[PDB]
DNA sequence: CATGCGCTGAC
DNA sequence: TGTCAGCGCATG
């Protein structure tokens, strides 16, 4: 009727020990309902009483040539581009289909689809035969569409950059993403100081101090969320997840538009 | 740079 | 016969 922290610590650390090749050291674990760490540096865990993992933080995870490599692109891709946000897969957001993303076509999207995505997808493979089964289950038994689409488990990735002083940055407000069906991945790039740019769960009062190379698993739905300003460096994330209507709404094979008009005319 | 089409939880 | 801001995406 009640899961011991102790034990399922040691089996969670032990599963991503042998996986990720690497220890990590001082973790900590806590139960949903109970008081979080207010400040987050090192390997933590929170789940229900079941014990499902609805978050899971290990940090320095991607190698750091990897993470070098994919900064120096992305900030290079950014700098042509206007918005602060872009979007690689499928989206349905305002409409009752899924349709495939403005900047899959664009250098961004091409970038993450076909170079990036394939590369992290492997490192969201080791992260969730470790933490969550449910939700790697859970993704593919989605359409084969999405994941040659995107090259990865999760139909949506969310590209996010942040340079300091913007406080117009939809993760500089606290939120929930409420049309999530499932916990997302979040990776880490760029570069800026480990008292910045962290992760604060508003309710909980609890800072995760993220990194670049860092992993970030939790359920965005349920647990209001914010990003502190940075005030040197560049910010720059990436978001896997799964809206509830790629399991639901139909798809198209084609941008937003284009699908809506598909969608009158199919009646 | 404001408006239209369109969805949806949070209130 | 509830309102509305907000991981889209244009058009002028
Ligand atoms: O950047 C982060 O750490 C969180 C971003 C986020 O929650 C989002 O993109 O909705
Ligand atoms: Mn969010």
């Amino acid at each position: 009727h009640m899961i011991n922290k102790k034990s399922l610590l040691q089996n969670l650390l032990s599963k991503c020990k042998t996986t990720f090749q690497q220890s990590f050291t001082n973790a900590n674990i806590t139960l949903k309902d109970e008081k979080w760490l207010k400040n987050v540096r090192t390997a933590y865990f929170v789940c229900d009483h079941d014990g499902s993992v609805e978050l899971a933080y290990l940090p320095n995870v991607l190698p750091k040539e990897l993470v070098e490599e994919f900064t120096e692109k992305f900030e290079s891709i950014q700098t042509g581009r206007k918005k602060d946000t872009g979007y690689s897969g499928i989206l349905d957001n305002s409409m009752p289909f899924n349709y495939v993303t403005a900047d899959l076509s664009q250098e961004l999207g091409q970038y993450l689809s076909e170079i990036v995505n394939p590369q992290i997808n492997y490192y969201i493979s080791k992260l969730l035969t470790c933490v969550s089964s449910r939700t790697i289950n859970y993704l593919v038994s989605l359409n084969d569409s999405y994941y040659a689409l995107n090259n990865c488990l999760y139909p949506s990735t969310a590209f996010n950059s942040l340079k300091p002083s913007n406080d117009g940055h939809r993760i500089r407000k606290p939120h929930k993403d409420n049309l999530d069906i499932t916990p997302s991945s979040l990776f880490y790039f760029g570069n800026f100081q480990n008292t910045e740019g962290y992760l604060e769960l508003t309710d909980k009062n609890c800072k995760v101090f993220v990194q670049p190379g860092d992993v970030l698993f939790f359920k965005g739905n349920e647990y209001k969320h914010v990003v502190a300003n940075i005030t040197s460096g560049w910010r720059i994330g990436l978001v896997y997840f799964a809206h509830k209507g790629s399991k639901t709404k139909p798809y198209y094979e084609d941008t937003q538009k284009n699908s809506l008009k598909i969608h009158k005319e199919t009646k």
